């Protein structure tokens, strides 16, 4: 139907919005230490304390596949990335600080993304 076609056109402008939000989120990254898994050969416990483990290239296949259908669900993920490092390390280590930065840059891009997903539709 034409209006299938208009609806995956509006999806495919989301997922447009969502790449570059990504991209400016992972900006705040520099240090690269969300980019990846965690790596289970060198965590081997880590599912025993982050059930739902997170990171930006994991992110970006979800994108790739449009499977985020409203920015809720992408911003669930991000999320996921701070909140399982916030809880697996200390409050006095380089994951946690950077965990802490990531969401206090990204508060701000997400603002305005929200703004934009609601105005454009």
């Amino acid at each position: 139907s034409m209006e299938q076609v208009a609806m995956e056109l509006r999806l495919t402008e989301l997922t447009r919005l969502l790449r570059s939000v990504l991209d400016q989120l992972q900006d705040k990254d520099p240090a690269r230490i969300f980019a990846q898994p965690v790596s289970l050969k060198e965590v081997p416990d880590y599912l025993d304390h982050i059930k739902h483990p997170m990171d930006f290239a994991t992110m970006r296949k979800r994108l790739e596949a449009q499977g985020y259908k409203n920015l809720h669900e992408f911003e669930e993920d991000f999320d996921l990335i701070i909140d399982n490092c916030m809880k697996y390390n200390a409050r006095d280590t380089v994951f946690y600080r950077a965990a802490v930065r990531l969401r206090d840059q990204g508060g701000v891009v997400l603002r305005q993304a929200r703004r934009e997903v609601d105005s454009i539709g």
